[PDB]
RNA sequence: UAUACUAACAA
């Protein structure tokens, strides 16, 4: 009894930048802290998502990147849990690094998460 | 020049 629901990521005008980043957090943060909420299960699948696309870490593709777009698969146990825990995650992508006008300032906060964390903090 | 980027977990 396991309920699934990824967040599609708007690779029509972005790759992938920080949709990837500010999902998961130093290490995991962000994936880590909603599994620890909703009960949930984070595991962005597609281009880039597992950091082996990307800079930092070393090259070398190892998994298939022509079907997967770019979505962060999250699961769970009931729909219920899933669901709020999606909706957070979405505060994160949908805003990503181009944030609504809701805030737009705080298109940056998303990297504040890690960095006040690690004392990446400006 | 934190001018913040973090990639894990899994695959």
């Amino acid at each position: 009894t396991r309920v699934s629901d990824k967040v599609m990521i708007p690779q029509d005008e972005y790759p992938e930048i920080n949709f990837v980043g500010l999902l998961i957090g130093p290490r995991g943060n962000t994936l880590k802290n909603i599994e620890k909420e909703c009960n949930a299960k984070i595991m962005i699948r597609g281009k880039g998502s597992v950091k082996e696309g990307k800079v930092g870490r070393k090259d070398g593709q190892m998994l298939p990147g022509e079907d997967e777009p770019l979505h962060a698969l999250v699961t769970a146990n009931t729909m219920e849990n899933v669901k709020k825990a999606v909706e957070q995650i979405r505060n994160i992508l949908k805003q990503g690094i181009e944030t609504p006008e809701d805030q737009n300032d705080l298109r940056k906060m998303q990297l504040r998460e890690l960095a006040r964390l690690n004392g990446t903090l400006r």
